[PDB]
């Protein structure tokens, strides 16, 4: 079969106590008969609320970033503080962090290795920018990015990793990648993994699609052979999210 | 005659619910008889616990950083979000932020302007490094730092501003700043404000020392004319912070 899908809500830098609670009541009331792991990535400020109010057994709370070690880094949150707080999932390498907060492939590779070592389940994000896609650099970019992460990880380390493919050009622009494009980027990444890591690994690996996924387009994307779930922005702030969940099995 | 002082605990990237809750306790049991504003800047993750537990009438909580607007900034936390959460104080432009996280003078100044626009009381941070210092550039750097923040505020805005001078040259370098030196950097700032903004603003402005402060050197530092409190790193995670508050008598 396919490995257990994932339907992850990335709330980004948004919400209010009230708006978010709403969402959570919504989610908590939802029924999900199939095997799927739902993840809610809230801002650090609202990790308390969520963790207290989110009761659905199929959902887990996640952070949206972190640094590897506690210390003199004013403004940042480290993995240790996260763990102590009860958080076991984290999103790392987000294109927004890469494009605006100087996160290079190394920096990402590192946070991931560290996160893995501290025992977290990590969603690592990889993907090309409009300009690279237009140059015909898709394969080199994605493969380089994955290989960066791969370096620091050990075989067994893979059981905690979930890869997120997100074509930067599909980010909050409405330009969703076609199922073809999506499946073609996922198969490539997956070939690399069985080639460099092992087919056993490539087979259990969850690879998500991110980039303007919505209630409507979810089903066809999910229908692809190498598409195991989704990493969702905007629609995740809507009840429509529920639809997204239902499209994966 | 000096304005009301401020004793600001910058917990930086540290803390565990256990250790933090104990400090809180200690802090709440403290008898402070003078007019001082005590601020506790915790990680984003700990804001809730912090809010619930601190009960001392003389304490307020603040955050270590923020972005101006909500949106597609994974990992980031904005003003509106903090505003809803009940946080009204913010530390901004911290030397650890300018060093490792790309905060230019221009970024810190827009961040300051937004916070002010939003009602926050802001602790804005400035200070030169060993090199600028070594080279005779102390005043040029400091003044540029203050001016940049100032080209976005109006006179009335200053009622919401607190400046913390950070002796970067003396941090992690092997060096030691004496009281006379803190004082010189502080007077310099005051004269610039006093001169570009107004003498009225100037005499009211709080300029906090952001260097190495312990329970032993606090009073002699407080003893200096243009010294209005401290922005404490390390000693804030220790009971010694209590001697730090008293030193503002």
């Amino acid at each position: 079969s396919k490995p257990q899908p994932i339907a992850a809500a990335n709330w980004k830098c948004n919400g209010s106590q009230q708006s978010l609670s709403e969402l959570i009541d919504l989610f908590n009331s939802t029924s999900i008969n199939h095997d799927v792991q739902c993840v809610v990535a809230s801002t650090f400020v609202h990790l308390a609320m969520t963790k207290e109010r989110l009761s659905h057994p199929k959902f887990v709370i996640a952070a949206q970033n972190a640094i590897a070690k506690s210390g003199a880094f004013t403004g940042e949150v480290s993995l240790p503080i996260l763990k102590d707080f009860g958080v076991n999932w984290i999103v790392l390498g987000h294109s927004e962090r890469r494009a605006y907060y100087g996160e290079t492939n190394e920096i990402v590779a590192d946070k991931v290795a560290a996160a893995v070592a501290s025992g977290f389940m990590v969603i690592a994000c990889i993907g090309e920018t409009l300009q690279e896609r237009e140059s015909g650099r898709t394969a080199v970019v994605v493969l380089t990015q994955i290989a960066a992460i791969a370096k620091k990880l050990k075989k067994a380390d893979w059981a905690k990793v979930v890869i997120a493919y997100e074509p930067v050009w599909a980010i909050g622009t409405g330009k969703v990648a076609t199922p073809q494009q999506a499946q073609e980027a996922h198969a490539l990444i997956r070939s690399w993994v069985s080639s460099k890591i092992g087919a056993d690994v490539a087979g259990e690996l969850r690879i998500l699609y991110g980039g303007s996924v919505n209630g409507k387009n979810a089903r066809t994307l999910y229908q692809q052979r190498d598409v195991n779930g989704f990493l969702v922005g905007g629609a995740s702030l809507k009840p429509e999210f529920v639809d997204i969940i239902k499209a994966t099995q």
